[PDB]
């Protein structure tokens, strides 16, 4: 035991499914004893937008605005705006990063986009040397947590939308395994806006059973097998 | 053959390798008589969040919100946000849009990404029924414009990114096909930070290059396998 869980929570309205969700992970989570801290995007007004507002004093080449480069000098310099520096330490203290959101166009809504620009930045969650397996959240756990308006059936290969491994590749392999976590398997609630109360009750009976035993999990192997192989 | 384009352009820094892309799309089409028109979305301090700030009518259902169904009611009864509605005039008056934009996690950067969020409403993009081929931004192209950190050899089916193809999914299909859009060939501009002088100067030249001719390109089969091989 000792476990801290962060849950990167993307919704606009506390009744919605994703609220429930997320407020399953809480109660259960909480309920094993473990440390838990959510960072409710909407509620903070969170900023998504990468800008030269990051850095804080000085720039490191204020003729020609790079973000990255930028943002990567001002981690090293302790000069990052403080709302991703707070989100960084989150992220630093936590075994588990959980994200909650709803699939918007086979991805993360902006504003969780936003966090993954801003908070991931070079020197803190990856470098050169130190991605993909050697990346610097390595030895941390990450997991998505998606809703979607499309059903099951749509996300398969031959299907309208293609399997659902198909959009996971970006978020999972381009983003958090670059940055070192390993991927527990995500947990794909569909369709609860078309499912009905049953239905839907047993996504979130399912969601919150999984979590009794997260801790026992492997992570998947994140690749292109994986996401795109038979 | 009187054209008109729309340059959805996300870069903070108007000297960027970005910026020059964007310009040189702006010259060489500007050139050719088409008729252009070019979103710079940090410079207008574009909003990312999909909020309730962007209806201003009556909600259908104020007790509990959600942002597809009420963005949808919005747009029949005209009541969304006008930043949203100003950019649907020049995405409806376009045969053309181009994105412009550095690859953000294997993917576009949050504030161009909050722009596919919010102004591709259903109503608009899209109906159900009225998606994919039957989407509602039909006879229009699309071409995305992507620069990378990562070497074109990183992007490649034996590489660490896997095949450049694999992280165009989500953009190409699961957002432009699904609107509509017919998808012209993506220019990726690999790794120009790492790239001489002189190879900068010529991945920018070849983009110009390519616009002389644009006119007479054909679309993609925007499909699993076109993105993923069999
Ligand atoms: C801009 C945009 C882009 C999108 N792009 C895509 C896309 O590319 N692909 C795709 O598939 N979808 C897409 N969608 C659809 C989106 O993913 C879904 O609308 C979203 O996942 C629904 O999740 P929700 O939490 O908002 O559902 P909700 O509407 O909040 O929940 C559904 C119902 O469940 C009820 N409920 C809540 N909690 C419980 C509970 N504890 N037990 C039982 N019932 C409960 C709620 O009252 C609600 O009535 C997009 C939507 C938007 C707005
Ligand atoms: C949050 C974040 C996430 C990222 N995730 C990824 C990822 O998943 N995968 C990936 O591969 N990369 C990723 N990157 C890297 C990113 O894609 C690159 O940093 C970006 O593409 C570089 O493009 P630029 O326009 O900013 O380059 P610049 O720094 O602007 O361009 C490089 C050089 O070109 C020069 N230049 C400008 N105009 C010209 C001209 N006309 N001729 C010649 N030289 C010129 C500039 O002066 C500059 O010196 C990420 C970066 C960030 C910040
Ligand atoms: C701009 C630095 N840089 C590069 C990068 C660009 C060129 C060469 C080496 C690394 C990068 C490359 C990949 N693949 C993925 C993420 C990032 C990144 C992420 C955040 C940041 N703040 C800077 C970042
Ligand atoms: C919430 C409506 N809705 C749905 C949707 C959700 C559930 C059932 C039917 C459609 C949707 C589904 C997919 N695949 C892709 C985009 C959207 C979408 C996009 C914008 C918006 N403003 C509402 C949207
Ligand atoms: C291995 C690719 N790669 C990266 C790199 C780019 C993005 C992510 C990770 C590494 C690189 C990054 C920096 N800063 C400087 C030089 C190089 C480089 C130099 C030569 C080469 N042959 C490959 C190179
Ligand atoms: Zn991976
Ligand atoms: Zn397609």
């Amino acid at each position: 035991a000792g476990k801290k869980v962060l849950i990167v929570y993307a919704h606009q309205e506390p009744k919605s499914f994703n609220g429930s969700l997320k407020n399953v992970a809480v109660d259960e989570l909480s309920r094993q004893g473990c440390t838990v801290t959510v960072s409710d995007l909407y509620a903070m007004n969170f900023e998504p937008r990468a800008t030269d507002k990051d850095i804080t004093g000085t720039l490191s080449n204020p003729e020609v605005f790079n973000y990255g480069v930028e943002t990567h000098e001002a981690y090293k310099q302790r000069s990052l705006a403080s709302d991703i520096t707070d989100e960084q330490k989150k992220v630093r203290e936590a075994d588990l990063v959980i994200f909650q959101f709803p699939l918007y166009w086979f991805s993360v809504p902006a504003i969780l986009k936003g966090w993954m620009d801003r908070v991931l930045c070079q020197g803190f969650a990856f470098d050169i040397p130190g991605f993909y397996d050697s990346g610097l959240l390595q030895g941390k756990l990450a997991l998505l947590s998606v809703t979607t308006g499309g059903t099951a059936e749509m996300y398969t290969k031959t299907g309208v939308n293609g399997d659902s491994r198909y959009f996971l590749w970006p978020l999972q392999h381009g983003t958090l395994h670059f940055c070192g976590f390993k991927v527990l398997a995500p947990q794909i609630s569909f369709a609860p806006e078309i499912a009905s109360e049953e239905e839907r009750k047993g996504m979130v009976a399912a969601w919150s059973q999984r979590l009794q035993t997260i801790w026992k999990e492997e992570p998947i192997p994140c690749t292109a097998h994986w996401h795109f192989g038979q």
